[PDB]
């Protein structure tokens, strides 16, 4: 009948060496929050949550702001949250680079501030979904559905959704006097994923398919994407990970394109509240845009070459 | 001789349906604060207060930032606070719409960040006042005085003040190239209010009068405003409320104008830390601008028509 | 082997009367933070720190964001911190005006958000240093080294560094259409300081020398600066302080210039968590720009005259 109040956070600190650039030091995506939960009876519980950022860069601001109601019929969560998409994710186990090949948030950056989200667990067969209120085109249209289920040692999921931005930035031409090109884009995407636990080892594979149509315009981009990845706990506190990520983008204009991302890294944990990371990442070719869930990094649509990247992490959790 | 340190807050979450618009979900005006109080002796106590916002929208920022000193001669509070005006308020018992007819903050939005405020309670006959430092026209001129007193079951107040903005936005014409019209406006206002408690019931009536002159210009707007309102606790945790609010604006140019706001709603409280709200609001005609104290909503000067509005609230307090 | 978690802060409130201006009230530089420390063994400790602002003015934001590692070989601190320079400071004991004559941060405002800092204490002979990562000219080049040592009752330090901004604001001409003049400036500075404790009394003297060269341009400004200052605890809770600060700026163009700052004030402390300040400050002539460490005030490059300033402070610490 009573409740729990958890005050939690991370203090990320990163040292990064990215292709063609200088060393950076500073915060990663440090944040701090408060999960408050209260069980009323057996068919009713309540949640109040609010995470905010402690990045070293801009003004500080709220990241998630949530009212949750759990029932017999499932949990409904309301307000500013990450997309159901991002919660489900897919097979990327990096803390820096990588996450390309998951194509759910080309337009969303994994976020919609004005959304309703549903969850339902069972004899671990589960269902998650969400809807984004466009709050009169101040926000994106969003709608997603995923479903999964574990078979003892195998773990599966599939689903997708549809996200649209009426005024999304597609380019720039300045002429002196600097302006960007807006355009109304729809991203309609689907995935399937499997994960296999072999004691220390873990393997994962995801396939993403995705369609970017533009209204008042013939253009269409079919993306088709394969992530394969895994982790292996070696010593007592030590985990290694890696992944290959291959993406192909056909345009309806004929124009074909691809992109490759490879990573290899190590999570050591002095404790659970004290972790350090080291990761290499090789990239070549094109992304249309992606989010690394581990760093919270956004990479906007780009083409890379010859592309080496190292990242050294040190976090304090609470 | 010792002190109290209260860490407090609200986690508002609102679902709103306003005339001619789409559904919104998200935070209302969530905030969080710290009241710190310390009694030194019988003729001396100290306060330190700082509230900040957790809205789901912009950067997060400080709302109130206060140093208070209580004495025999009364409490002096210093720094960023709401106007004495707003503290006193008048008869509006809504959580969303309504608050028109209180005319104290057409220009202030109920706030001055650089003000000194005085309070004095007695054999409950009380006096409140405040002054806003213009800090060289970076801020509004403000000066207010209110006085009240309870007669057992009747509760009265009257007062007003004068607030001026040297560069207040009166309109816009863009021509291609988008610009707004500034103008130096004075709002000089007075009210009287009475409130009557009949066990479960509560009735309230306020009258506001107000004068907007403009310097270097003939224009003047006399507002004259009548709020009447009340609440009635029905069941164990249930309160109902309503109000009629009628405002008339004569201009000195001849031009007459009016505005009507009606509300009806219900506060249910699962507990004191858990409340839910439902409110209807009908509006027709003109406001020159107003603040709803219950939602923290600002409505800028506007004319409405045919105007239906619903609002469903859910807050967690601490 | 365990750790300490300190939640700390200040609630500054200031009332200021500066030459040619109106009274201001409001916050000074209120902030709040969390120092977290953990000793692992005798040759290893860890720190996590994050201070953020509660100013009454803009958005709220992070001030310092730190990962510290202490060893036998010394403490390395990483991320957003004040400059080593500012930590060391020099002889200014004011809470408002004064701090001119310390010339370390003409360009930095005492801050670099992307810096590595080293510290080493001994049989109190100490060494501090730091490097600022230019993170590809998004940030200033910085590099500093200071060293000190106490002789029982005398306390000495000397050092300096070099700080450069590729695009620093040197002026403005608007022509209608408002633009500022950027220019690539280097500030290369050195100091020596001594401090003498005579029970209640304290005396201090600093000398600063500094050179501002500009790339692609003949201009150079030699500053040469003498602060002399002190404090004297009179009654039980009462401290008085004062300082004379004289600065001379030769330009390489011939053009000579100077500036004088004098202060006198009193720190009374009702307790350690409750302090009040009163300070007078006389200024005449030129600063090229400076920071008062006590108020956190930035004064941009300016020439003053006839210049009287009072400041009344009231802080609550925790
Ligand atoms: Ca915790
Ligand atoms: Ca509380
Ligand atoms: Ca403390």
């Amino acid at each position: 009948d009573a409740g729990t109040v958890d005050f939690y956070g991370q203090l990320r600190t990163e040292l990064k060496f990215l292709e063609d650039k200088d060393p950076t030091i500073g915060s990663g995506s440090s944040r701090a929050g408060v999960d408050a939960n209260y069980t009323v009876n057996d068919s009713l519980a309540l949640q109040g949550k609010v995470e905010f950022a402690l990045k070293d860069s801009g003004d500080m601001y709220v990241r998630n702001h949530i009212l949750g109601v759990k029932t017999n019929f499932g949990k409904f969560s309301f307000g500013k949250q990450w997309t159901t998409s991002d919660d489900v994710y897919g097979a990327d186990y990096s803390y820096f680079f990588g996450g390309t090949g998951l194509r759910y948030g080309t337009l969303s950056d994994a976020l919609h501030d004005s959304q309703v989200k549903y969850v339902y667990e069972a004899d671990s067969f589960w269902v998650k979904a969400g809807y984004g209120f466009p709050e009169d085109n101040a926000k994106q249209e969003l709608a997603e559905l995923y479903v999964g289920a574990t078979f003892g040692d195998l773990a599966v999921h599939a689903g997708g959704g549809q996200n649209r931005d009426k005024a999304f930035k597609v380019g720039s031409n300045t002429v002196g006097t600097t302006t960007d090109i807006k355009a109304d884009v729809t991203n309609s995407y689907f995935e399937v994923t499997g994960e296999y636990t072999i004691g220390d080892a873990l393997i994962g594979v995801t396939y993403y398919n995705a369609e970017l149509d533009v209204e008042n315009n013939p253009l269409v981009i079919d993306e088709d994407a394969i992530s394969v990845a895994g982790t292996y706990k070696v010593a007592d506190k030590t985990k290694l990970y890696a992944g290959y990520e291959y993406v192909m983008q056909e345009a309806n204009t004929g124009a074909d394109e691809d992109g490759t991302l490879v990573y290899l890294g190590v999570e050591y944990k002095f404790a659970s509240w004290a972790r350090v990371y080291a990761e290499y990442g090789y990239g070549d070719g094109t992304t249309l845009g992606y989010t690394n869930k581990g760093s919270d990094a956004e990479v906007k649509a780009t083409k890379v070459d010859s592309a080496n990247n190292f990242g050294i992490g040190a976090r304090y959790y609470w």
